[PDB]
């Protein structure tokens, strides 16, 4: 189970951890990604997890494309978690270096509602270009559902618990 999280609030949960290496020791039902609206999990939390099930994540997200289409930036879509969850929500947060609007990044936090318990990235944050501070403010504000984040970043995760209101 989720061990050595530091509680921010009644729900939301934080560790300095990469998320490849908590989704294979915790094998949570919902493990998020941080996807693109193609699914195309080429860096980041995405490629990451990706590399994690031997490309078996893009395998089935380039099928899943290709019957639906692209995500909605705010939107998601539940697929398999491979070995890594049962299930894998990939949830698309703006990506402010492609100059999407980050008033979407709440949008793309009410997908964690409808999972009662998630292992979860900062949503917008890394590559994705927005300010972590900023989304894990979003993140509390918005995620009812028990939501356990892992922050890769040591220096990241240091200055996000020091700077919690
Ligand atoms: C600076 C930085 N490096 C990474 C990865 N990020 C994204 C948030 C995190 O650490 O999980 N931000």
């Amino acid at each position: 189970s989720f061990s050595g999280y530091l509680k921010l609030t009644d729900n939301v949960y934080i560790k300095n951890a990469d998320i490849v290496e908590e989704a294979k020791k915790v094998k949570p039902t919902v493990v998020v990604n941080a996807a693109n609206v193609y699914l195309k999990h080429g860096g980041g939390v995405a490629g990451a997890l990706n590399k994690a099930t031997n490309n078996a994540m893009q395998v089935e997200s380039d099928d899943y494309i290709a019957t639906n289409g692209p995500l909605k930036v705010g939107g998601s879509c539940v697929l398999s978690g491979h070995n890594l969850a049962k299930h894998c929500l990939h949830v698309v947060g703006p990506n402010v270096n492609k100059g999407e609007d980050i008033q979407l990044l709440k949008s793309a936090y009410e997908n964690f509602n409808q999972h009662e318990v998630l292992l979860a990235p900062l949503l917008s944050a890394g590559i994705f270009g927005a300010d972590p501070i900023h989304s894990l403010r979003v993140c509390v504000d918005t995620v009812r559902t028990n939501v356990y984040l892992a922050v890769f970043d040591k220096n990241l995760y240091d200055k996000l618990v020091s700077s919690f209101l």
